[PDB]
Order: C-alpha cells, then sequence, then structure tokens
C-alpha cells in the first residue's frame, strides 16, 4: 500500500544526557533516523506521531504519561528517487511535521521495522542522518 506524502517527525532524546536515538532503516541501511511514518486517511499529525512512537520503538506515551511535544515546524523535501516506489504514481514531494519525545534517560528500545538503534550525542546523530529534516529538527530542537 501506498506510502502517503504526509509524514511526521519525532525526534525522541534523553533528557538527562541529550543523546538522541537513531534507527537504521530497513529500506536503506545507510539511512539512520529518528521515528518517521505517514500520516493515515481520518488521522491528525500527533495521532501519527503516537502511533508511529508506539508501533516502531514500542514506547507507549499515553500509557507512561510521557509528553509529545508538537515542535509547530513543518518541512517539504523531495522524496529519495530510490525510496519513491513506495509513494504514489507521479508523487515525489513529502510535508513532514515535527515532533519531540524527552525520554527521561536513555532505556533499551524494542524496535520493530528497523535494523538497529544507536544513541549517539546531538551533533553525532545530526551528522549521521541522511535526511536534512531530520538534521535540522535534532540542531533545532535538541542541540539548541
Amino acid at each position: 500500500v501506498y506510502k502517503r506524502p504526509v509524514s511526521i517527525l519525532v525526534v525522541i532524546y534523553a533528557q538527562d544526557t541529550k543523546r538522541v536515538l537513531m534507527l537504521q532503516r530497513r529500506d536503506d541501511p545507510d539511512f539512520w533516523q529518528s521515528v518517521t511514518g505517514s500520516v493515515e486517511e481520518g488521522e491528525t499529525a500527533p495521532q501519527a506521531a503516537m502511533r508511529e512512537v508506539k508501533e516502531e520503538v514500542t514506547i507507549d506515551v499515553v500509557a507512561e504519561q510521557l509528553t509529545l511535544i508538537d515542535c509547530q515546524r513543518t518541512v517539504e523535501f523531495e522524496i529519495f528517487s530510490h525510496l519513491r516506489h513506495r509513494y504514489a504514481p507521479g508523487v515525489t514531494r513529502n510535508t513532514e511535521s515535527w515532533f519531540c519525545l524527552a525520554l527521561p534517560h536513555e532505556r533499551q528500545i524494542v524496535f520493530t521495522e528497523h535494523l538497529a538503534y544507536k544513541w549517539l550525542d546531538a551533533p553525532a546523530a545530526a551528522a549521521l542522518t541522511k535526511s536534512w529534516s531530520n538534521r535540522q529538527a535534532i540542531e533545532q530542537f535538541v542541540i539548541n
């Protein structure tokens, strides 16, 4: 089923250490990222953010009474050529809404759709990802 060109980004980090959680994608093993996912029909960006966090990293924000911060930032970028196949014919642009999720500490992550995870300092995490929007969110909402 086609991914939708409306997505969310959840930058997860540790409040105490400020390290950022980076996940290794299965479709592009050189692509490390925060939590990302499409916004489904009839679902809001915050709803999709909490769903992806629960589906990808097994973190129930409602159960743990965590706070998903709406960054009130939306960006549009070109879908990577080698990844555009998952989108409807003709779709090349993707709009991404940013969210932040500050965990009290670093923790073991049980991922489902990624190959591995790694806690890195904000500058390192930003320099590691291939997504410029993911870099910008870490810099603007974790480093500063």
